[PDB]
């Protein structure tokens, strides 16, 4: 941010990013600022993107110091307002240069470092990579049973699927809440209730997909959004069933098709549902030409499945580096 | 304390208060200590009384200041261990003191200004005064309709006395939770949801019982019951109706009666019940006279009533100044 602060020396803006500029130069803090190297004086307004830039220099100091502070221990005294908490908060005044760039002639220095730096902040936003969490189905499996028993409403393992879906259905749709602090847990149990509690805590933008291994109805997606929903996961990440061995690569569009028949999932999907096609265990206990065969004719009816609910439906292809996988 | 101290400056003592002080002195902190006035020196073993009621002077010190800051800020980091939390873990070791004293024939001694410590602390405690908490019955009941209405389940205030008995019995021998953060409150529902979290946040030797006004039914009392088992009250106080006007005296028995037959909620209050019987209102919208003979036969048959249900009872009282009241 300081180098794109050097370039940014124009003079001529908006009356847009000339009133923001003049926002920032009211609270301008008439101090020393001494913690910085450069541009420890109060920024003139006569280089107005420097002035914006200041304040993304500001937000970024803070936002590193918080999240190192936070790792380091394990809080910080850094006000949240103080730093970048939204993707495009920090895009904004970005967002804001460039149009006063383009606006003034200058669309050729906005396509320059402006431009790298738009792009890097819009690509890997205020975390690098947004993380999976994958687990097998069996896991939730067990939490489950561990609360209709503890509820003394049965035993989940051994309802069947109807059941199961009717259940989970009742419970997502109700506001009542489910297990409470006196729940009896496993450390297995207690293990995906904490990272539901560890997604719940930390900013939405940071995680990506729920992948659910050996995924094979769609009570198993269902029990991942009520978990989720029920460990208060303020906004639930998206739901993706992994089919990677080939009896369930044979019946994935079937089990998709019948996950979109459920009419509330359909309607809290919002029209986009992603589903991962595994590679690796597919030529392991049949032919490698069986296997690539097999996966082609899932893709296939997994697409006609989509077209037949209006999803629009994106394959995560769990491919390896070598043939084999 | 400090001057209990000062007076206890005997030699002998048993071998209990010997081997007691013989270790608070091994953890003497062998420091300076100048926060204190007096004996601000580690105190020596020679005295044993001094050293185990030095102690006892750092354990209130430290006591006070938590409670002082708890006042005057919201918080405190006054590590909890190093206070008084129970309300005898400050009577232990002045029974020592007093036990050791009478050993070594020193009874005279102990029959003074720690003989008056002792009462002192065996009936102030910790907080000078155990509060009670009165609230009216119509309020519980708005709170428990607003409950059974959000769960989509009827109206708690249209159904009938039967009808809450069987709901209330059920939630209360049930583990599931009851409401959760999202339900809808009024400044009243919310007004008395919150004195259930102040109460379950305060210590419980603070309080004393919880009086419903207006109370009429066994619905009554197991209501609160419920609101606190369901505020997550570790330690529930006693629920106690208030009958005042003549016509709650005229019925409290039959009330009183219909309570106890509930064995769940018999085999809870562990052989002990506490009723008010209100003076005010009575000889108000009836005469004088049959306010007080009606008074008299209540406490009569309320009596009765605990006698048959083998319920220790003990009355309440809510007399004024004023014959009239």
């Amino acid at each position: 941010i300081e180098d794109l602060m050097f370039e940014m020396s124009m003079w001529r803006c908006n009356d847009e990013l000339r009133a923001r500029a003049d926002e920032v130069h009211a609270n301008s803090r008439k101090d020393a600022a001494k913690h910085y190297i450069e541009f420890w004086k109060s920024i003139p307004t006569t280089e107005p993107y420097r002035v914006i830039l200041g304040d993304v220099r500001d937000k970024l100091y803070h936002t590193r110091e918080r999240a190192h502070q936070l790792l380091s221990n394990g809080h910080s005294d850094v006000p949240v307002e103080a730093t970048f908490i939204n993707l495009e908060q920090f895009l904004e005044p970005l967002e804001l240069c460039y149009r006063s760039l383009c606006s003034c002639g200058d669309r050729p220095i906005a396509d320059g470092s402006l431009l790298d730096f738009l792009r890097q902040v819009s690509t890997f936003g205020l975390s690098l990579v947004r993380l999976d969490i994958r687990q097998e189905s069996d896991r939730h499996t067990d939490v489950l049973d561990a609360i209709t028993t503890h509820l003394d409403i049965g035993s989940y393992r051994e309802w069947s699927e109807e059941r199961r879906q009717e259940w989970l259905l009742s419970e997502l749709s109700g506001k009542r809440p489910l297990f409470g602090s006196d729940l009896p847990k496993t450390e297995e149990i207690a293990d995906v209730l904490d990272t539901f509690h560890v997604i719940a805590e930390l900013p939405a933008d940071s995680f990506g997909a729920y992948i659910i291994s050996m995924a094979t109805a769609p009570s198993d997606v269902l029990a991942v959004e009520l978990l989720q929903r029920e460990c208060r996961v303020k906004q639930p990440l998206r739901v993706v069933p992994l089919f990677e061995k080939l009896a369930d690569l044979e019946a994935a569009p079937a089990a998709v098709a019948r996950l979109f028949s459920v009419d509330w999932y359909k309607n809290r999907i919002n029209g986009k549902q992603e589903v991962m096609i595994g590679y690796s265990d597919s030529g392991k206990d049949a032919g490698r030409l069986s296997a690539a065969w097999q996966l082609y004719k899932a893709q296939e009816e997994l697409v006609k499945v989509a077209k037949e609910y209006g999803v629009k439906l994106t394959m995560f292809h769990g491919r390896g580096g070598t043939v084999g996988r």
